[PDB]
Parts: structure tokens; C-alpha cells; sequence
């Protein structure tokens, strides 16, 4: 029904992202590296 399912997490770079219960696959930026 949509692009993604609100239950799948993806590993982009060093951070983690989760599918949203709307069809938009999103991620974060800050974390991992240095601190």
C-alpha cells in the first residue's frame, strides 16, 4: 500500500533510521563519529 512498512530500520552511515507508518523512509545525522 505504501513505499515502506513502519517496522523496518535501515543502517545509513553509522546511524540508524526507521520506516515511518506513512511511507517515508527517514534517518538522522548526528552521533557515532567522534562523539
Amino acid at each position: 500500500a505504501g513505499e515502506c512498512t513502519p517496522g523496518q530500520t535501515k543502517k545509513q552511515d553509522c546511524n540508524t533510521c526507521t520506516c515511518t507508518p506513512t511511507g517515508i523512509w527517514g534517518c538522522t545525522r548526528k552521533a557515532c563519529r567522534t562523539t
